[PDB]
């Protein structure tokens, strides 16, 4: 056994639609984009979706949209990844971190409404493995502190409240209450990156949920605006603002249409994965995350574990052992402030425990479309001998 | 027969590279993008090549290893596309906008030197074109105000002056005095965009000329960390076995180039002396087809410069700007797409919003007024051209009294 961690899931369906798009006059943004963004919008049930070249652009122009920028805060989770929050950054505004629960990577949600202040513009839940969070609560936080809210930008003013942002790299086809993942936060961005779920290489897509005070229209116009440098017998153009390149191209739509088609069948795959991975280690000391819940069916895009009693060294030392046996493994996630970048803009992991904790004993084990169940059987046993193993 | 201004030339041996790498385990960054980064080096002369998903980027980048920020000041023509400024304005500088001269794109290289203060960190000339810039004349005039300048970043000491950044996004394969574009200039971006001579759809590339001053494997390695999320291992993680563990050095960006794109990277700069060869042949018929009419080409052949001929840039003599529009819209009827390079940035909305006056640029309006781009591309047969020629001759006078 040599089992890697997350191998791409391209078949030949794939490579036909990509040689096509080479056979076209489209190379760069082009009819199969658009196609993929009224079919991800049907599957998200938003009315648009803006396909671009990273889901940290669309997380990015999201803010930019928003306009937010110096002098606004925006509020991640310390258990996160760097991309949600290096985008806060890169427009000028101050993230505020918050610590997490004991039990789960979701926010603390009393630690996020005392991080709330008059700043506060957006919030940034991420979906982590495909576990859609607790929305209800996450909304109930924002109108309860909307006082503290005063609108700075067009956008703003629509929203009279902190716009609530979901990252879901993770968390394409993923459901919270019944509704799909998109539908649910105010804004949306997901990955198609070539380690995740549903991939494209490198892209991925902003979107927002279905509300009266906005025009679709405009807001699909002005992500597409900021994407391609700020463009407005046809030659005569203008510039209204020095803006972005982050664009899909047609290459990768190919990839994201059959990568659409295939889905529901790598989803379902997904599930098996799971709950075999589930059947495997009940009553053992290795506690999944629970893809299945009374509010959400996770996507299941990554098997996190934690190993109950590992120290930072066990931990550590086990996927080290895994790697010995053929089983490659992974740690989502540092939390942002152990990280070099995080600790010279003054975050400190004191101030965050939980996360701390989370990231400790925290293992994530293979799951993708390429395992066999006999893989599977032998991750489950195997990470059950290396963990007991792992003893003085 | 209609006749449109840029389609990509991608043939199957393009198809059959990106067929590969769609069957690898290599879908975004890996093998054939660092394939792709050494046979550029090798085109250009140049130690390195850091591939990216856009020449905006790149050219992003640079700056941002320069460390030019808030109160510094970069130079770029009037007469640019508007890609070359929008960057200045995104790692928070300060443009400085130069006019050009009478009979040419290139800035006016006194209005230049009279541009420089001591807030100047970077020139961005633009290969128009194709045709590069007079960068002899360039490098006289930043070593001409090098008391003006005062290092404050690593890169900024290196050099201990303004530092000359090509934008070279038409002008891969354009030499001057013998020299590929890429080592002429300090930093060099090129752009790899669907429409360009050289194309991966999306894509681009920063390199640099050799200098001693610089340690060319840390300014690799100061780029990719850039572009990959500010992403770093160390030596004991990658000869671990897992090797998870990653720091996070900067808060930094997202502009990798997948091996799908360096997948057409490769077959195209196989195809590219080709390419250009079949682009000479273009612009030689053109040349001959306007020579004693009022249709002023750009020079894609001068004593300085061999031009990668990406755009067939034109002037039409004695036209106004209302007759420009006419003879563009009288080209589309006849089947012929044409377009403007370029707009001076003073005119676009972005630019006039943050101050900038048409009226202080009068030699870059005057170029653009009766500017005309005529398709320049290698799917353009023989016989299209001789009819461009014909009605383009044909509708200018067309436009009289
Ligand atoms: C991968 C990832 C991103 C960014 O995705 P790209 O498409 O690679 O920009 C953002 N957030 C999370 C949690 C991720 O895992
Ligand atoms: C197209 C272009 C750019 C940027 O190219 P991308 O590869 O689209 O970023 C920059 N400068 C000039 C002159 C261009 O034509």
């Amino acid at each position: 056994y040599n089992i890697p961690f997350s191998p791409p899931d391209i078949t030949e369906a794939e490579i036909t639609e990509v040689v096509d798009t080479l056979r076209s006059g489209w190379i760069t943004t082009g009819p199969k984009t658009k196609e993929l963004e009224r079919r991800l919008s049907l599957y998200t049930q938003t009315p648009k979706t803006v396909c671009l070249n990273s889901a940290t652009a669309a997380l990015e122009l999201i803010l930019r949209v928003l306009e937010v920028g110096p002098g606004d805060e925006v509020i991640v989770p310390a258990m996160t990844y760097t991309a949600s929050c290096s985008v806060i950054t890169h427009v000028g505004a101050t993230p505020v971190m918050v610590d997490i629960q004991a039990d789960t990577f979701e926010m603390d949600y009393d630690l996020l409404e005392q991080a709330i202040t008059e700043k506060t513009k957006v919030i940034i839940p991420v979906e982590l493995a495909g576990i859609v969070c607790d929305y209800d609560r996450l909304f109930q936080v924002v109108e309860k502190k909307r006082d503290f809210f005063t609108a700075s930008s067009k956008w703003q003013k629509a929203f009279n409240r902190i716009v609530i942002v979901s990252d879901s790299a993770h968390a394409l086809g993923s459901t919270y209450k019944g509704q799909p993942s998109g539908s649910i936060a105010d804004f949306t961005s997901f990955s198609f990156h070539a380690v995740k779920n549903f991939t494209t290489a490198e892209g991925g897509s902003a979107t927002w949920k279905a509300n009266p005070v906005i025009d679709d229209e405009e807001m699909y116009k002005e992500f597409q605006i900021l994407s391609l440098h700020g463009q407005t017998g046809s030659w005569e153009y203008d510039i209204v603002t020095p803006a972005y390149k982050c664009n899909m191209t047609d290459i990768m739509a190919s990839l994201g249409l059959v990568q659409l088609d295939r889905y529901p069948s790598l989803l379902q795959r997904r599930k098996d994965i799971v709950d075999r991975y589930d059947s495997g280690f009940a009553g053992s000391r290795i506690h999944p995350l629970a893809h299945k819940t009374e509010t959400v069916e996770s996507s299941r895009h990554l098997y996190i574990t934690r190993v109950e009693g590992a120290s930072l060294e066990e931990r550590n030392l086990i996927i080290q052992e895994l790697a010995k046996a053929g089983i490659a493994s992974n740690v989502h996630y540092k939390p942002l402030p152990l990280l070099t970048a995080y600790k010279n803009l003054g975050f400190d992991m004191t101030n965050y425990p939980k996360a701390y904790a989370f990231f400790e004993n925290e293992i994530t084990l293979p799951l993708h479309t390429k395992l066999s169940d006999e893989e599977v059987d032998y991750i489950i046993e195997t990470f059950k001998t290396v963990s007991e193993k792992v003893l003085t």
